[PDB]
């Protein structure tokens, strides 16, 4: 059993991280760091260095907070020798992540950037179909009510938030393992309300290397229709993923799945990733992510407000 | 003796890379790529596809125009079998440079992100004597007046195109090779006119692995002085770099260097580079430029004149 704690009790670590957790015998919770909340049947920390300084023999660390906090968590969590897990986005920049896994690979640690939608029941069975084929395009539509599903959430519109690209990285965590080839930006439009600093809605224009496009629109503005769909569309039929990855059609068919086990299958995937010694940094959705800000015209729309 | 041609011939290839090149014997100018120029002794052509269709001898290429065309060009050309040498920035997407990388690789041809300001006199002497020294901060201030340096200039202005972070990243290649460690953004501040795409000035507050702070102001507006200087503090006194890499101080003590070849030296290491079959593509100067766009905090500011 490797010795867990855990960092940041909010909403994704009550909801997802400690039933998962308990589920997995592979693991054994022992300790929780968090400021305003405490697990009941685990010691409990207000701060992860405190948590750190008494749970000499904990093994492994895993984060669910903000990822304007994870740098600086991620970073004192190897220095003191333990493993590590991160939620998504893997970092607030690019820089940080690579300072972790170099930091972790020096230490002989595991670094583990999570992609929970990555571990959606359709992305394996897609990615196995569209290996061999070719594919003609690609489209990805990523839109809900911010509203509706992050009432009164703040840090998601201050710089390092990512705004409507911290659901929409999903997406791109998604696309970048189904497609076999790397993606390009080639345009992106980020669509910014004048009293926040992250966007609330963007469109992006990439290609893949061999010129396959991929365009995707991402908005959390008020509207008809809530959809998470990634499509492909290719020689044989349209594989079209939906609800997030949870439901999968090929070419007109269902195709039958399994149910729905994210952050079970992360923790099972981080399990065995510390008993090979073995680091999993995928960052390239973020990549991407960082190249519509650094690449994207920008445009100012009305106040979200109150 | 290698065969070379160049596509964009603009400001600084008519001020740099053709008088180098016309210095190095090891290579011999072919043929331009230009849709408004045309340089004399050699074959001209509009474009680079048609160059490189007549050209069937042709060796390397070198680019000089502007980010936003570097992909689709350097592509071309690493398609067409070239060996490739980009201007800085090396893209105006890290995605679209791991591209390029991955592809001359698979080709076995080279790939050379240039920084100009790397070749200053100052920054080897300037890396030797932090190699191993005790730092406690860095401080960068590269600031100049636009309207002065760069008139009639408009591609800085569009997205991809940098803006202050064009003379600025310059100042980070130079930072981040004299540096012996890597450096983390944590807070970025970025000043952007309402009639353009990209930044004007910006602060970004950087660290060290170690903990080092490196602080970097970059101002394109009107200022009291034009300055280019990296400032470090040490233990042992400060090493000052100032007049954008061509002045070095020592603890108050002037070093005196090699005069300026910072294009004669490009030039000397890409043959170098395509004699040893190897590639020098250090994307770290725009993957910091890419978290501050990303990470910063945006500030919209009155219009720059156009
Ligand atoms: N549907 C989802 O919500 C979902 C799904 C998948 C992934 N995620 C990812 O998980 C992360 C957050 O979602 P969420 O449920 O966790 O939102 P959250 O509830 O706002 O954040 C979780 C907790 O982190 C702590 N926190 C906030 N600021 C902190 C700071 N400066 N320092 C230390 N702790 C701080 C807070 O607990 P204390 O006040 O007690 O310290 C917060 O309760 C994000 O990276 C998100 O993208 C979310
Ligand atoms: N000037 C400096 O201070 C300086 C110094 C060192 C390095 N650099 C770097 O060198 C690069 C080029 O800089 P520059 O100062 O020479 O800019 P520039 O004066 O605009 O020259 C670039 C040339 O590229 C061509 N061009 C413009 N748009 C094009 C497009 N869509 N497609 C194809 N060609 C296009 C143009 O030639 P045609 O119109 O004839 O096609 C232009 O003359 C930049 O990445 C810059 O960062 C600049």
């Amino acid at each position: 059993q490797v010795s867990l704690g855990v960092v940041g009790i909010g909403k994704i670590a009550r909801d997802q991280h400690l039933p998962a957790i308990d589920a997995e015998p592979g693991f054994k919770l022992t300790a929780c760091a968090s400021r305003h909340a405490e697990v009941t049947g685990v010691r409990n920390y207000r701060d992860l260095r405190a948590l750190l300084a008494a749970e000499r023999e904990l093994d492994a660390v895993s984060l669910c907070a903000p990822p304007q906090v994870r740098y600086a968590q991620a970073r004192a969590a190897l220095e003191a020798g333990k493993h590590v897990m991160l939620e998504k986005p893997p970092g607030a920049t690019l820089g940080e992540v690579a300072v972790l896994e170099a930091l972790a690979r020096e230490r002989g640690l595991t670094l583990f950037a999570t992609w929970h939608s990555r571990c959606a029941s359709a992305v394996e069975p897609a990615r196995e179909w569209l290996a061999t084929r070719a594919i003609r395009a690609v489209q990805v539509r990523w839109k809900e009510d911010v509203r509706r599903w992050h009432p009164g959430q703040q840090w998601i519109w201050e710089p390092g938030g990512l705004g409507v690209f911290d659901p929409g990285i999903n997406a791109l965590s998604i696309v970048t393992r189904i497609l076999p080839r790397e993606l390009v930006l080639r345009e992106a439009t980020l669509i910014v309300p004048s009293d926040v600093q992250t966007p609330i809605a963007a469109e992006l224009d990439c290609a893949d290397t061999d010129g396959v496009p991929v365009r995707a629109e991402f908005d959390w503005r008020h509207g008809p229709v809530e959809q998470w769909e990634i499509a492909v569309d290719t020689a044989d039929g349209v594989l079209a993923i939906s609800r997030g990855g949870a439901q999968l059609s090929i070419a007109g068919e269902p195709v039958e799945l399994g149910p729905e086990r994210e952050y079970p299958a992360l923790y099972a995937h981080f399990h065995a990733l510390i008993a090979r010694g073995e680091s999993d940094v995928d960052v390239r959705p973020l990549r991407l992510v960082a190249d519509a800000f650094l690449f994207g015209r920008r445009v100012q729309t009305d106040a979200f407000g109150r």
